[PDB]
C-alpha cells in the first residue's frame, strides 16, 4: 500500500523552532506569537528499515514540498542537507538510506540518528539563528534531543 505519513512540527530540547535558512538550509530561533507560522511543517513518513520498539526509522520530508532531509558526504564530512526529488516518486515506503533516521524516544524526547551515519544526529546550536546540522555526538555543547507536535 502507500506509505503511511504525519505532519509535525519540531522543537529542540530548549524549545527552539525550526524555519528555512533560504532554499536548502533550516535553522532553529526562539519563536512565540505571530512568527510561529514561520516553522516548517514536517510530512514525517515511517520507512523501510530496522526497528525496535523505542527506534522506528522515518524520513523527513517537509509536507506539501518534494524536499527531503538527508545525510551526505560534503567535503569527506557526514552533512545535512535539504535535497529536492521528483515529485512523481516520493514519499514512498524504501526510501534511499540518505534520508533515513532512527526516530530514537529516550525520556520523553526524541533523537533523530542518522541511519547512513551511525551516532550522527540531527543537531542544533545553544546559539539563535545558526543552521539545523549533522553533528557526531549525542553528548557536549550542541543540542540533540527534541519534542515534536502534531499538526492537523
Ligand atoms: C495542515 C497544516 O497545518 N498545514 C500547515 C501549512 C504548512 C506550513 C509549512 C509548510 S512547509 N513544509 O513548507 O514548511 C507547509 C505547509
Amino acid at each position: 500500500a502507500p506509505v503511511r505519513s504525519l505532519n509535525c512540527t519540531l522543537r529542540d530540547s530548549q524549545q527552539k523552532s525550526l524555519v528555512m535558512s533560504g532554499p536548502y538550509e533550516l535553522k532553529a530561533l526562539h519563536l512565540q506569537g505571530q512568527d510561529m507560522e514561520q516553522q516548517v511543517v514536517f510530512s514525517m513518513s515511517f520507512v523501510q528499515g530496522e526497528e525496535s520498539n523505542d527506534k522506528i526509522p522515518v524520513a523527513l520530508g517537509l509536507k506539501e514540498k518534494n524536499l527531503y532531509l538527508s545525510c551526505v558526504l560534503k567535503d569527506d564530512k557526514p552533512t545535512l542537507q535539504l535535497e529536492s526529488v521528483d515529485p512523481k516518486n516520493y514519499p514512498k515506503k524504501k526510501m534511499e538510506k540518505r534520508f533515513v533516521f532512527n526516530k530514537i524516544e529516550i525520556n520523553n524526547k526524541l533523537e533523530f540518528e542518522s541511519a547512513q551515519f551511525p551516532n550522527w544526529y540531527i543537531s542544533t546550536s545553544q546559539a539563535e539563528n545558526m543552521p539545523v546540522f549533522l553533528g557526531g555526538t549525542k553528548g557536549g555543547q550542541d543540542i540533540t534531543d527534541f519534542t515534536m507536535q502534531f499538526v492537523s
